């Protein structure tokens, strides 16, 4: 029930999307940080940083969610073609990371989009899901794409899973203290 | 449920219900700088998804790219949906054109039966790919928004069948089209 539609999509995360940018992914910091990014304290990390909340609110606009996430630049986009779709873009955002009015950290920032369907499928009737299934299915989706990530050879320590709950919550300091912990 | 319901829905969430209601703008773009204003989805039963319409049929054959769509999603800022414009050729000349594409999550399905870890077997692809279309199609019945935008041929045809053509069939389907407007 809840593990088979968390498991398709974790599996479509990872098929779809993580097993083809991944290989390509520190090429394309280490070009953007080489070329256009010369701060000796301000490079952006060697990892996609993917952002888990395990009730599947997503906003669309990453930076509005937390005043000390601010839009920097975006890395060289890829494109390719996929099911007939000529030249299909795939592009991903820098963000700057603040804390106490000083330049934090640097990296390459975004959700995992699937969980928005999950929020959806709990929130529509045809899809026949509950708020406690859809709750059941993103710590499932977590799990399920923690076990292809560790068996997944486009998985070079290139990406970095961030699960939490749920303001006096910080999502900068969320991906800050992650951040810290490999430095 | 299973894996299909997931994949159909993403599929209407994360795709459909965001270039649908901005498609015929687009077409009238184009036209502005003889194609049908409704996307054409290919649903292959068998999951056979090739990258390039032309290697399905050499009769299809790639002819623009429609104006891309942008918009902020997930943390992709300014994240980009393409949609490509296709001539579909009978006896070495034009007889149609359509935004066509292959619904990817059926070409996700196939590359799922293939994972020793993902647990789906051969049989297991087949009825997805069927609950897959079924959950689709129930999903665009109840939003017409949608549904008037867009129009799924789904079929079940081997590759060892010389007896099919893909181009002729989306032929069948424009001309149908025209014939009740
Ligand atoms: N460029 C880019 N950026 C960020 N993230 C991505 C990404 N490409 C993939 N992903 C991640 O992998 C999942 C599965 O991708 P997949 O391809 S296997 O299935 C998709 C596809 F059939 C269709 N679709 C969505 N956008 C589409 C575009 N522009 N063109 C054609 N078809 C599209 O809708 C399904 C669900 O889209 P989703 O966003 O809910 O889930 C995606 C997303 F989370």
């Amino acid at each position: 029930g809840n593990f088979n539609v968390a498991h398709g999509l974790a599996w479509s995360y990872y098929i779809g999307y993580l097993r083809l940018i991944l290989p390509e992914l520190q090429a394309r910091i280490r070009t953007y940080n080489q070329h256009y990014n010369n701060l000796l304290r301000g490079a952006v990390s060697q990892r996609l940083y993917i952002l888990l909340p395990l009730d599947c609110g997503v906003p669309d606009n990453l930076s509005m969610a937390d005043p000390n996430i601010r839009f920097l630049d975006k890395l060289p986009q890829q494109t390719g073609d996929h099911a007939g779709i000529k030249d299909r873009v795939y592009s991903n955002s820098i963000y700057e990371l603040l804390e106490n009015g000083q330049r934090a950290g640097t990296c390459v920032l975004e959700y995992a989009t699937p969980l928005q369907t999950l929020f959806a499928m709990s929130q529509y009737s045809q899809a026949g899901f509950s708020r406690e299934d859809r709750l059941e299915q993103a710590k499932l989706f977590c799990r399920t794409l923690e076990d292809i990530l560790a068996d997944a050879p486009e998985s070079q320590n290139n990406c970095r899973l961030i699960a939490y709950q749920e303001s006096s919550f910080s999502l900068s300091q969320e991906v800050l203290r992650h951040l810290r912990q490999e430095e």
